[PDB]
């Protein structure tokens, strides 16, 4: 598995691959890692698929609850604070095998500079959270594979196109890399997954620019 | 990694899979796995790659041994028995994880039938070995995919092209269902290896044969 | 033990052997693995044999009480976050030996087109869950042999027919490479026992129809 | 593994089952699991298939090397002391778990009475012998189930035939409540095999006899 | 300890040997192992004797204190599900050495032919129970003999005595076969114990029956 | 990471480096491991990234919740003492590598004497505390290195301007001999961070100060 | 440790490191890591600094040792077989945390095609080798920076001076994401050493030329 | 760690070195290890630094809150036995590392003769106590060096002054035999604490006292 | 224990403390860990003090036993060989407990520049060897403190009595921080042992200039 994100100019991005595996067998080809949290922050988990997919929907309804409640949306700090918290009391079952290592990335409606608004904030297993300042990240098994294809990319990235094209790119690198990631498969047209989050909030990327992107640059690579 | 082989009216094929692994990196992307033994035995080592490779080269080297010295080949049963006594012999490093499974396919000369002379061979943990009768064999950690594929398609096995196909999409299914197996990668040009032997000998498929086979499969399942 | 499951246009088939063993020894000839869960839902649970029957039990009263308390039947989203959280529970007795992996198929009457309503479900062994999208699925020993049979045969799936003598040739298949399943007892007249979900509801299969799929599967390997 | 050898008047015979399984999964199924050792001895190794086959043909070859060394053939008390020298020799092996279980039928050329020359001796681990006087024994996985149904029928050994029956018989017993023996295949055509002594040699039984007792059983049981 | 049942044509008949062993030492001759647990079910419980006079005391009060509550006596799979559930809340102390695994036989007077109400039920180790359908059944050490026994003997079962004729000889057969089962004691005069339930009830065999019955089948092996 | 402590006349500062690795993996180059706890106190904690920033959080919320609710400041001793019951209450969580060693810098206040009012606190792993002496002090993987530079450089210690320039000098020669520990990053800018208290309390040092120090060292190293 | 090795059109360059460490202590800073072993072949060791110097040492003196007794030199393919059996000699003291990785760099004087003579050679633990066609390998604890970074770089590779300057720059990411790999040390003059090696053979690279290219690359990266 | 505690006619008087270790290195210079418990009993607790002070704290906390409670302080077997108590409840932390050894030096008013008045009380790890009838007592790493230095000068003890010079005496021996007791301190003047007490109670000794005492000390066994 | 090593422009000093410590308790005041082991080279060993004395008297006498046996002394390179090739060997004992860790002074006679044929060699602990160009090392358990003062008053070496004084004062700072370096005994009279080598050979500094140098060291540090 392997999830990336990273800031353009106005915004942030999030992608993952499809690939499950049960050691080295492939037991899910069209897996979501990447899920819309809230209006304006996505989280995407790597690790055991049962814990990414419980921590996900825990959070997202954390969120829900806590703005319901009190009328009015946590400020991006709380956000980071209680996925921390969750992290943190992870840990035992983490050190007894279901683990799982939590990726953000957000829009800051509340800082005075939009542009500059995207935050992407890497948690370790021990609940330590980082607000990244290189503007990309990525975790996984493939993840370092990824972050090394991103720091030659991540000069090409001035909106959102690009950012998505060197996402895609990156998760490409990690599967060519790394067998438990997925790349692009042609024949079956399942692509990665992507989030889109600026000004106007977090939407999921249609599987047409995915695809074309994916396309794009196999034939580039072949 | 998977290896192959089956037996068609007149000889038999024998398919190997191109890539290696260091856990879930994948470290190799060309590994040839199916090696000519002699002028009419083929022989294919799952496993630990290193050990894979010392193994095929004694017993190359102990086959070409016996030839020269005593003038005449092995028959097909001392060359079983030779290498059920390397297997056997590699037990206790194979327990510390220097593990290796050979496959072996020959063309007996001196069976009475043509075209029934190609001969399977598949040696177990501890140094057993059959005579496959079913007509088709797999090493490999894709082995259980591979030869579930065979046992489907075998009905369409006929002559050496369509049991090269029929190894082809079984080496195909295997790296489906297991990533540890390297598909067809169209990007590189890297296929699967083959070597067919027939009363005429041993000899290598040449890489145009498999990758048009290779496409024809995948533009199939496509 | 092997259950299988397999989508049709239309509706949902779900078939299991009827071997249970202690170790190398048949301890059972006619165990039912196959529940009808609730009028439009059907559940396979494979390992211990009493974990098994205690889940279903467990699960079918779960469900019916829900219906009950509120007057409305649950989800089919709340019927798969429920057998998640019971195998979620069951995981630290499953460490122990109690382990128990369950299949779902059921037929979702809130889809848009019911010519597709048909859902499995599997499940892995720390309870994340995920609904199958190519049609077809397997738990137990032979799993993988069933599975792989069922891709090979799955283009003939056309009806509920097709889908059961499928269905049971995947069994049989299994059977023949596991023995821990149990093929077709012809000398007994013991068979596989399916279940059929389509909008008229989840019925059992008789005995006669599965019966004669299994001779004339038998008749044509044989 | 099953493995029955029973005393007639005039002679004995030695069955076998054709299965060889991988912990659960079936790897071969025309195992060959009595040897004709010599002219007048038949023995039968059950346990791991390698060492049974090693076993076999270590023992036939000390036997034809003392019979041509000393220009008269061993004793059946000698054959019975290699053959328990073999099993206690294979002691720490056996605990590394490479087991061998012989089974010995003879034919006592030398013995005073020729109705009465058949000896079967049975060997347990530590390298004891017993000739048995019950007049029936068995090795392997499902012996019990064998020796118990061979209590219950040994009443009806009158000849060649009869016993030929008895053993068939015994072995189908053997692999209907065991899993690892495996039952006379109708579909595949593959049937135990037979070794009869008596004081014109060691003969195996032909595939047609075994074929034609195994369907009356299976008719008889129906 | 062995305690075998078998339905015959209106009823059930239950049997059980007299031997408790400590290790190799003989410390009880008259234990008595099947008891009359209401008047339509006995159950005989192998393993541990504390264990299993425990679990006979705790099951009947069980099944009296529910007749006394309601009024109205527990149908025949309540019974089972308690017995059931008696079994898995005891795993804990069974790994200690406090096994007991029942058997229960009873006689269904809500089925609807009196004929077939004979119900036997298997319980195993973790707790599951099946009802067994071949029609005869046994636990405790020497359950696989008495089972094979009762296998070839089964068909001279038509009525109450020949049943129970061939409930003694199975416990014959497990005592000649298996050490920690009593045969009958023709010097001491002990015997085992029955118990036959038909549509009358359940009533206790008398002991000059069973001494007669264990004569014939003495000198008939004689 | 290092942090280190010296007082100078007048006042104290505190100083620490910038990065994290997880093993031998650079993972943060921006991390700040100096807060300012209150007006007249600065903390540093090496160890585990997570637990220190989680410290940091705790302590300040504590000297400001008692400072809110008693309406007075705590005495530096109190502070102390509370410091070091946090670091004691987490000796178990220490062990199994979670591990937070603390450094406690402050302006005194209630002092008598303006110009001797700053001290350092060091604690040990069982919580114990010493108010340190000899004017300095450092904590972390690099702390030998930097207390042996500050041995020699404290002798240039007079001012602000002095100290700040030898404990950021003790920094580098911490990260010359400690690949854990960062030294001045002149490619990306990053320098350590710097807290300097005095009778107007406790203000971070701005980065073009350090950046010039750090260039100085550099520029006089070279 | 890092090593790279890159071939570039006519030949092939090695580039590596300087840094020691123990644990995270820095022991030494001008390690050379790079030998020319003979005149056309570089060999690296990565991993323990002492194996690392005796494995050089031993290598050189065997192929030199050939040399001298047959009068012409190894093959190429000799050369890369002393080495594996050297570092499968080593696997047993390896598992002793006396590990040595060597990465093999060569002008193979004997093929067809100067342009294309340079070999890289990369060894796994268990003392197998593979010829990397790809063009580039790494070794050492930087070796996937490292590898990623040449993957994108690999386009520029021209002639000997782009090869030296992408192997440098590959050093310095693996450098920059790893601190077990040492950076060039701008304040002592320490560069990493490099040897080139072509149809005239294989030469060490002059310091001042990695010097200015390492200048050029910061000042690029600034 | 070594504090010495004496006996002279009219007082006591004890005294303790100033190291504080972390293994061989030296982490404290001026370590306070006597405490004025209250104003006729000093303590002093040998063992971890951090246990050692909270012990103090604690001990002094109860005695003050005993006497504030009740208007009149504890006796001295009171003390004793609040001190033993203190110590048996730390033995489950002292068996994993956390060992506090405490010493009590006292004035009991109370008792009938001034000038024997004073009391030395020594505890074991246990919780067991003795009033030490020798006249002196120590405890540390270097209490048997001390203990035997005080065996042969305590025929000198007469006042107050030849009390104190014989417990520096004895601190000097310990640490020229103990390198875990810290000597006088001639170029940091640092010298060992002590404390008197009398009919007029508890003193802290002036520094400059000890601090001519101890250079008399050096200045004779020079 | 601690033994420092510097270059001065003209040769090479060595000096060692004379502490030998059993756990905490100072065993040896005066021994000698600096031995000539040849006209010009010097050895000093840090560790156990057994093995120290053996290896300085074994190395010693393999140096002067190839002198004897070729006529000519060893080079350089040489004696670093021999010396690493003991360090090597002694691996076995030094995991169970004997360690030895050696540094090496010598004047390479042989060099370009006498005044740069000061020589330092360190061994690490499997036996590799480095020549160092700071021109300061040492070795011991205070030798981090050692080489951290030696790094800032290295600038002041200039010839042989700088640096002897520099080399007498990382003594000191090693003794002032470690507790198993013995500092100067101003009481006993007993000082460091220092060996200087220059073109006239290697010769024992008298013990009244490194007394007058420690007196100086401490009364500047008053």
């Amino acid at each position: 598995t392997t999830i990336v994100a990273l800031k353009y100019p106005g915004g942030v991005v999030m992608a993952g691959d499809r690939r499950s595996t049960q050691g080295n067998m492939i037991s899910g080809r069209d897996v979501r890692k990447v899920y819309i949290t809230d209006d304006y922050t996505a989280t995407g988990i790597a690790g055991t698929a049962a814990v990414a997919v419980e921590f996900a929907r825990l959070y997202a309804v954390e969120l829900e609850h806590y703005e319901k409640l009190e009328g009015v949306p946590l400020t991006f700090a709380g956000k980071i604070n209680r996925l921390a918290i969750m992290v943190r009391g992870n840990l035992a079952a983490a050190m007894q095998g279901l683990l799982a290592l939590p990726l953000l990335a957000g829009y800051d409606i509340h800082a005075s500079d939009p542009q500059s608004a995207g935050r992407i904030v890497s948690f370790d297993a021990a609940g330590g959270w980082n607000i990244e300042e290189e503007g990309y990240q990525a975790v996984g098994s493939g993840s370092l594979f990824a972050k090394s294809s991103m720091k030659k990319l991540y000069s090409q990235v001035t909106d959102g196109d690009s950012g998505l094209r060197v996402a895609v790119e990156a998760l490409y690198d990690a599967a060519d890399d790394d067998s438990a990631t997925g790349g692009p498969d042609l024949v079956r047209g399942i692509f990665p997954t992507a989030v889109i989050i600026d000004a106007d909030g977090a939407v999921d990327v249609p599987e047409s620019r995915i695809a074309e992107l994916a396309r794009a640059i196999i034939e580039s690579r072949s």
